[PDB]
């Protein structure tokens, strides 16, 4: 499916704040009628990848919530059709085997399963276990690494048959060469013709994206292509692309460089 937003604004509503916590004073934001997002525009064709970045707490997750229908649009038009599949920043794990987690509530299909496992780089993980993907997890999958939890949880969202995929910051952990391989095999190849939104703080993702959205303080700091970012926001670009190996900084450091740059060049 394509997705279009045309001058969309959404305000804090009661209970929105608690959802954001689950997924990543509220009453005062609700009472004062503040925008969570203000004047958003995007137009993503069927099969394109939109990369969303910005400062911390800039409204990245809330934008996905609008798509999901968990946040309501007070003004403006949003258009998108079909099933959506959402991979939260929080990597949830249910009681049962790794395989059961990846096909949770959906039916097993062999070619599809093996293909998602491979592209999400799960094969290197399961091979460390005596029962491989029949290994039993407790709820939360607490003895795994963050990257292992995020890969199973991404594999579950991607195995889902959907017209639109929302992937909220899966590439945030220390095993950064693995994440580079997941970006390439899963997001770029396996899902190359699935419409998809990727929230990210890595510049390679902006470079490979069909469209880019950068958010700051609830506002659209930039929407366009990567070529248009270099030309129309040269201040921002030169600072970020000027790093040697930005994408291998910790996520906290990458998000802090982005915030500061965004505060700078308003």
């Amino acid at each position: 499916t394509g997705i279009i937003m045309e001058n969309v604004t959404a305000f804090w509503e009661e209970g929105f704040g608690e959802l954001l916590e689950k997924v990543q004073s509220f009453s005062h934001l609700c009472l004062v009628g503040n925008p969570v997002l203000k004047n958003i525009n995007l137009n993503i064709e069927k099969g394109e990848m939109l990369a969303i970045t910005g400062s911390t707490g800039s409204g990245k997750t809330s934008l996905l919530m609008l798509i999901l229908g968990e946040l309501e649009a007070s003004e403006g038009i949003i258009k998108h059709s079909g099933r959506v599949s959402f991979c939260s920043q929080f990597s949830w794990i249910m009681p049962g085997t790794i395989k059961e987690n990846i096909i949770f509530g959906v039916s097993y299909d062999e070619y599809r399963y093996k293909s998602v496992v491979k592209a999400c780089q799960l094969q290197q993980d399961i091979t460390k276990f005596a029962e491989q993907d029949n290994t039993v997890l407790g709820e939360g999958g607490v003895t795994l690494s963050g990257g292992q939890r995020a890969r199973i949880s991404l594999a579950r969202a991607v195995y889902k048959d959907a017209d639109l995929y929302l992937l909220d910051s899966p590439f945030g952990y220390l095993d950064v060469f693995t994440e580079e391989q997941v970006f390439e095999s899963c997001v770029c190849k396996l899902m190359a013709n699935k419409t998809r939104i990727l929230v990210t703080s890595k510049m390679e993702h902006l470079r490979k994206a069909d469209k880019i959205l950068i958010l700051h303080q609830g506002s659209s700091y930039f929407y366009g292509t990567f070529s248009e970012l270099q030309s129309l926001r040269p201040d921002f670009s030169s600072k970020l692309m000027g790093y040697d190996t930005f994408d291998q900084f910790t996520e906290e450091r990458r998000s802090s460089i982005l915030t500061e740059t965004l505060r700078r060049f308003s």
